[PDB]
DNA sequence: GACCACGGCGCC
DNA sequence: AAAGGCGCCGTGGTC
């Protein structure tokens, strides 16, 4: 490959080395291009940044990412791990790519711009003729990457003396719970040491065993255990106290302060593209999208999420959109009109199971009701339905005879959505992005089933995000429009930032933007609100 | 220091 | 622990 002089001409195929994988914190160590049978590599990188007018390559939004860190519009264009993740959403990371589609995935910029293009000109040609994955790559993937450049490079602001304030509290109720195990224990032992616990539990301790860990067969010490020993002995709520307060103190309070950008002030996620097998994005290096929220010190750690001096969080949620996809993907006439004419099924539900009229629900049994309807739903056993309603098997086998007996084309959906994935080998969402599920005339029933759970969930579960991806790919250049910022998103929700004299209507717009996306036919309901933090901005 | 598997658990 | 999708914690082990 013939090396020229740098600067590439327009249109070239970007490679570029990071000092590590996080590009709002990496030093760019080296920058290529590729067009035309030459390469180009550059002699300083970050100034030769300015000279691009577009990302144009393998993980072409972290590059965008890091130039808008140095106050550059670099947007992101074609990706090859863009191309390669709609074909098949187990192409999740460029070693992989490079070695099914044609080279290898080193540590230098201008191979990997090379590999790049090569890569580009391959998976192109794989997608000749796929036209609704195509569509996805035009219409969703590939605009969505720049948006999610813009939220990775902007941040939220994190009230940080609040976290080390909290910290200092919640490790003194932490010596509290620690203690007082340790006294009923008779002996101190490391109690993050799920082993030691073990051992304690069942050995020295005499209470009974439920069940089995997955992989070693360790005698289980999690929480749905250890629920079910709730009264067998003192000891055990302690240590679900002292859980509780470990995993948000280890998890959330102690790690994001020290995250905080020296440049921004703010606290950066990266939101991946390419993660799932369902089409949903992820978030890492924090992951955002698992900010606590159900309990009452979890609901302290999220009041932490604040607006800008003088802005405000709009906080944007679809109601029940797997539910209102599943009417649409099916065409089951009851469900359809349940949400035709206006009801909720998270509150139904949760009424009933707590036994109290519907006026009486508040949020955290909704919460309840999540597991329940959502489980039930994707193949749970009436033995675990029993169990966390802590009810009869009698009860919860009678549910799935309710939850099901009404809607004749939910089971023929599901059945034909099966029926589809043995004959073709992938199940697709409503605009046809596809998940491989090789296993489903797997001759073992236990890895067939899990197969097939697998298998009716995507459709489901990727068309919701498909939704999700193309509201924020229309929302976008409207917010840019009013001075507006999205955040964060959390798979069925959106977190924007606003100037607080135009919140409202950003509020308003966001609203009619996400549930005018794609019309189904059931129409599709958004919660919002707004507030300085993003508790407060849901309630 | 790094990487990994595991159990465990936060969110959707 | 009992018939969906993730990423990150501390442990325990390894190199
Ligand atoms: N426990 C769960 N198991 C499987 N899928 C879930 C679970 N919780 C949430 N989800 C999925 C299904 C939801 O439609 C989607 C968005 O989550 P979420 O907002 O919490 O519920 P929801 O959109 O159905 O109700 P609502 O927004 O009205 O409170 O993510
Ligand atoms: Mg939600
Ligand atoms: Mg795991």
């Amino acid at each position: 490959l013939e090396e020229a002089p740098w600067p590439p001409p327009e249109g070239a195929f970007v490679g570029f080395v990071l000092s590590r994988k996080e590009p709002m914190w990496a030093d760019l160590l080296a920058l290529a291009a590729a067009r035309g049978g030459r390469v180009h590599r550059a002699p300083e990188p970050y100034k030769a940044l300015r000279d691009l007018k577009e990302a144009r390559g393998l993980l072409a939004k972290d590059l965008s990412v890091l130039a808008l860190r140095e106050g550059l519009g670099l947007p992101p264009g074609d990706d090859p791990m863009l191309l390669a993740y709609l074909l098949d959403p187990s192409n999740t990371t460029p070693e992989g790519v490079a070695r099914r589609y044609g080279g290898e995935w080193t540590e230098e910029a201008g191979e990997r711009a090379a590999l790049s293009e090569r890569l580009f000109a391959n998976l192109w040609g794989r997608l000749e003729g796929e036209e609704r994955l195509l569509w996805l790559y035009r219409e969703v993937e590939r605009p969505l990457s720049a948006v999610l450049a813009h939220m990775e490079a902007t941040g939220v602001r994190l009230d940080v003396a609040y976290l080390r304030a909290l910290s200092l509290e919640v490790a003194e109720e932490i010596a509290r719970l620690e203690a007082e195990v340790f006294r009923l224990a008779g002996h101190p032992f490391n109690l993050n040491s799920r082993d030691q616990l073990e051992r304690v539990l069942f050995d020295e301790l005499g209470l009974p065993a439920i069940g089995k860990t997955e992989k070693t067969g360790k005698r289980s010490t999690s929480a749905a255990v250890l629920e079910a020993l709730r009264e067998a002995h003192p000891i055990v709520e302690k240590i679900l106290q002292y859980r509780e307060l470990t995993k948000l103190k280890s998890t959330y309070i102690d790690p994001l302060p020290d995250l905080i950008h020296p440049r921004t002030g703010r606290l950066h996620t990266r939101f991946n593209q390419t993660a799932t097998a369902t089409g949903r994005l992820s978030s890492s290096d924090p992951n955002l999208q698992n900010i606590p929220v159900r309990t009452p010190l979890g609901q302290r750690i999220r009041r932490a999420f604040i607006a800008e001096e003088g802005w405000l969080l709009v906080a944007l949620d679809y109601s029940q959109i797997e539910l209102r996809v599943l009417a649409h993907l099916s065409g089951d006439e009851n469900l359809i009109r349940v949400f035709q004419e206006g009801r909720d099924i998270h509150t139904e539900t949760a009424s009933w199971m707590f036994g109290v009229p519907r006026e009486a629900v508040d949020p955290l049994m909704r919460r309840a009701a999540k597991t329940i309807n959502f489980g039930v739903l994707y193949g749970m056993s009436a033995h675990r339905l029993s169990q966390e309603l802590a009810i009869p098997y009698e009860e919860a086998q009678a549910f799935i005879e309710r939850y099901f007996q009404s809607f004749p084309k939910v089971r023929a959906w599901i059945e034909k959505t099966l029926e589809e994935g043995r004959r073709r080998g992938y199940v697709e969402t409503l605009f046809g992005r596809r998940r491989y599920v090789p296993d489903l005339e797997a001759r073992v029933k236990s890895v067939r089933e899990a197969a097939e759970r697998m298998a009716f969930n995507m459709p489901v579960q990727g068309t919701a995000a498909d939704l999700m991806k193309l509201a924020m790919v229309k929302l976008f250049p409207r917010l840019e429009e009013m001075g507006a910022r999205m955040l964060l998103q959390v798979h069925d929700e959106l977190v924007l930032e606003a100037p607080k004299e135009r919140a409202e209507a950003v509020a308003r717009l966001a609203k009619e933007v996400m549930e005018g996306v794609y019309p189904l036919a059931v129409p599709l309901e958004v919660e919002v609100g707004i507030g300085e933090d993003w508790l407060s901005a849901k309630e």
